[PDB]
RNA sequence: GCUGUCGUCAGCUCGUGUCGUGAGAUGUUGGGUUAAGUCCCGUAACGAGCGCAACCCUUGUCCUUAGUUACCAGCACCUCG
């Protein structure tokens, strides 16, 4: 599936500075070089296919997993990879409580998807003046924060994270509701809320696509 | 029941969510902006309500309808009204 040689090409071994390292990555660190911690690979791959093995199962069970990466680096890649598997996502900001407070999120989703019908039905022309608040402030805002989670339906069956520290609000919500989490952890990350860890670079552009492309192909294989 | 007042000051809250053993906090803070909690951007908050504003009268321009008791541009009459 995924070779070790492809990993170092994407720079998955590179982490952060030794100052910011998290002691709980001591088991995932092969060593350090020029004041930069480098992640062990011989443990990364066997743990990496297990994440691909798990997502294989629930994809066959027709289960929804959320593609959340909110960093500006891995912003667009998450959205495009989620769409390829036709799978919901969030990449601008983890809003406070889509999971523990899904009830009001559904109300925001309701005003979202009804609002597209207003554009489709041509009701916009009936308002004419004082309309740009609807056109930009009202559609375009809602397409950002809930664009991916529009057709998601129910509660997630698993959660995919990038930079679990930056996207830490998501971890607490998923853990409280007992949602399994598969996130990429750097040398500065805390693997205490996530369940299926894989260690590697989490802000390099090459690294994030390698996860997401492998993440997506394990979902497309499971649609059958 | 009705009325003055802070004060037409711009604030006051609520439902879920979250944090804290708890009273409580968040939202409502922060960076700009406004007459305004007005709006924008961030943001464990999302939304909502009462407030602000607007919808309401009057006034400042024009158009359509109408010219009596109102008006008199162009006509004639006329005591010169």
């Amino acid at each position: 599936q995924v070779n070790m040689r492809d990993m170092l090409k994407a720079g998955v071994h590179f982490g952060h500075q030794t100052r910011y390292w998290n002691p709980k990555m001591g088991k995932f660190i092969f060593g350090a070089r020029n004041k930069i911690h480098i992640i062990n690979l011989e443990k990364t791959l066997p743990m990496f296919n297990e994440a691909l093995t798990f997502v294989e199962r629930l994809a066959a069970g027709k289960n929804k997993i959320l593609f959340v990466g909110t960093k500006r680096s891995a912003g667009k890649i998450v959205r495009e990879e989620a769409a390829r598997c036709g799978m919901p996502y969030v990449d601008h900001r983890w809003l406070g409580g889509m999971l523990t407070n899904y009830k009001t999120i559904r109300q925001s989703i309701k005003r979202l998807r009804d609002l597209e019908t207003q554009s489709q039905d041509g009701t916009f022309d009936k308002l004419t003046k004082k309309e740009a608040l609807m056109r930009s402030r009202d559609l375009e805002k809602l397409e950002r924060s809930l664009g991916g989670i529009k057709d998601m339906g129910g509660l997630p069956d698993a959660l995919f994270v990038i930079d679990v520290d930056h996207e830490r609000i998501a971890i607490t919500e998923a853990n409280k509701l007992g949602i399994p989490v598969i996130g990429v952890v750097d040398t500065n990350s805390s693997p205490e809320g996530v369940d299926y860890v894989i260690p590697g670079n989490d802000d390099a552009i090459r690294a994030v696509q390698l996860y997401l492309n492998s993440m997506a192909e394990a979902v497309i294989r499971g649609k059958q």
